[PDB]
């Protein structure tokens, strides 16, 4: 096996490719339509946000920028927001591009609160989305909540351009998952370490050259890059695996598929995303490859075909 | 100034473009390399459209001759790996060579490989290959698109693989034709269309302001005469522009906004495929192009969408 050959295990897992499709549609819209579309989608999303994600040492990184924006006029604020959407090369857009996803999300959450408070320039009254933007908004509002929030997140994170430590949860307070059909400690402890933010232990489950493929992204290859990804993107998730299957693969490898739900700290139990994990484990029972997929619909939770 | 390039992008915002094309490309980009190759094989086979002899013998293929002949001599296993390296945008000598090529060389390369696949010279899509669930759905989506949208999906997928010519002679004035656009007599728009059809890019570039920009379908504004002229020379050769209808309206500061709808034919398919397009011009008071966007329209209905 190579990483690229591992990518196709369990090939009839149907993923929610409407998400990258919809993001690509959003990417065609001009900056003002993008900002207005997100405003409308966000307001109409009946899902309340918790800002336990993006903590203090993290959000300290965007404080300077947020203080700059808070001192500009409504016209300068609008230009900055458009520079972000346009991925323009400006000092603030470069600052934004340096941040992790949760810092970017917390930044926009604060601007959104200030917009409802009149502290930051609002979407102009009586604004009309372009014909294409109106159709993108309608498509988003037809998606399952888990897909809606992934579209919004990825659009936010793609904006801009030109990590404090995470201490794991105390052992006594930790939960342990139960996965129907799966007894393998490498899979069980992948989930338990994730749920405890115990990334320095989790990385030891991988082969030295092992790879992790997040939803709609390319494989991240090797312990150094995977550990960096854990530390930067994976804090405070709740993984709720339900059921899985295991089967032998070529050369003494083992392939395992698990389905279940994931909650993000931004929405807690209010949004459950339907996920699959597809593992290829080495003969020594280490993770050579794991893919994490956002599933097309709840019907895919029952698709456990070997 | 009354406009910036980014503020010009939104002119005629009721124009409904075929964003199903970038959406479907994004779905295709989720598939692994072998699935991508098989999907394009079946999509290319299901299309009933023929590539022209004039594009088939394109002299620029000499840049790719050595690489193709190398591939032809490889084993089927090596050939498959090369093709996957291309789909994966891997850093290899062959993928770097492909990434150095122009779009037209890239298309001719894959046309030749596909011919060789049918002739038993290059490794075929394996006989017992089953598309993934996602890939089968993407293939079904492509089959439901208008041919002009199908070929745009296929072209963009080809051009995006890999990584890690002489300019056409303008046609003699005596041999040129003149477009006719119902509703539009603006000479800058007519001159844009006629110079494009004549491959007279050095005259065409003089129609733009120095800070002026051109926005190709599903791409970002290309800003400045140097960048735009390089784009004309590299990409826009031997097209046939068939504008039919248009509307002109005043814009701020004495500018003029013009929308034209019509059809475009690529030299790859000749008259076999007519893509429904809009051109959206923002002209300075001095009659120069400050911004022009070229859109692939969502459906033929949009040819009649000529409201402000
Ligand atoms: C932008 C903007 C606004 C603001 C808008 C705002 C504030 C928008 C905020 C939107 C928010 C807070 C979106 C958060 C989405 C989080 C997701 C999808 C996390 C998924 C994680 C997953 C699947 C993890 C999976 C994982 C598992 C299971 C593993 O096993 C391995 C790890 C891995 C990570 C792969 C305004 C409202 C101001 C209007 C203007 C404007 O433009
Ligand atoms: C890859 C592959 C294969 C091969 C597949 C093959 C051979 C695929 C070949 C596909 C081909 C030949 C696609 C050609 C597409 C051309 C288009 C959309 C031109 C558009 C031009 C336009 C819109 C003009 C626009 C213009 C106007 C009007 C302006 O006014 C301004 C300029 C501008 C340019 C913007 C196999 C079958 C071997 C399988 C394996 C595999 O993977």
């Amino acid at each position: 096996f190579t990483v690229d050959s591992a990518r196709g295990i369990f090939p009839n897992t149907l993923t929610a490719d409407v998400v990258p499709a919809t993001i690509a549609r959003f990417n065609q819209l001009n900056a003002e339509d993008q900002l207005a579309l997100i405003w409308f989608a966000y307001l109409e999303m009946g899902k309340t946000i918790t800002v336990a994600a993006l903590g203090a040492a993290n959000m300290q990184f965007a404080e300077i920028t947020m203080n700059q924006i808070r001192q500009m006029s409504f016209q300068e604020q609008t230009q900055v927001m458009c520079d972000l959407a346009n991925r323009t090369d400006t000092p603030i857009s470069r600052a934004y591009g340096s941040w992790t996803a949760n810092i970017k999300l917390g930044f926009w959450y604060q601007l959104g609160e200030w917009m409802a408070q009149g502290i930051v320039a609002p979407i102009p009254s009586g604004y009309k989305l372009s014909a294409n933007a109106a159709s993108v908004l309608q498509a988003i509002q037809g998606l399952e909540s888990g897909q809606q929030i992934t579209v919004l997140r990825n659009c936010v994170v793609d904006m801009g351009f030109d990590e404090p430590v995470v201490v794991p949860r105390d052992m006594a307070q930790r939960t342990q998952v139960t996965i129907e059909g799966i007894d393998n400690p490498t899979v069980l402890n992948y989930m338990n370490n994730m749920n405890a933010n115990d990334f320095e232990v989790l990385i030891e489950l991988f082969t030295p050259d092992g790879a992790l493929q997040p939803p709609f992204q390319k494989p991240i290859v090797g312990k150094d890059a995977v550990l960096r990804f854990f530390r930067e993107e994976c804090q405070n998730l709740k993984l709720i695996p339900e059921r899985g299957v295991t089967e032998p693969a070529d050369g003494g490898y083992t392939q395992i598929k698990v389905t279940g739900k994931v909650q993000t700290p931004w929405f807690g139990a209010g949004v459950g995303m339907n996920m699959a994990w597809r593992f290829l484990l080495s003969p020594e029972n280490k993770i050579f490859f794991v893919a994490i997929d956002l599933l097309a619909s709840p019907k895919e939770l029952l698709n456990l075909v070997r």
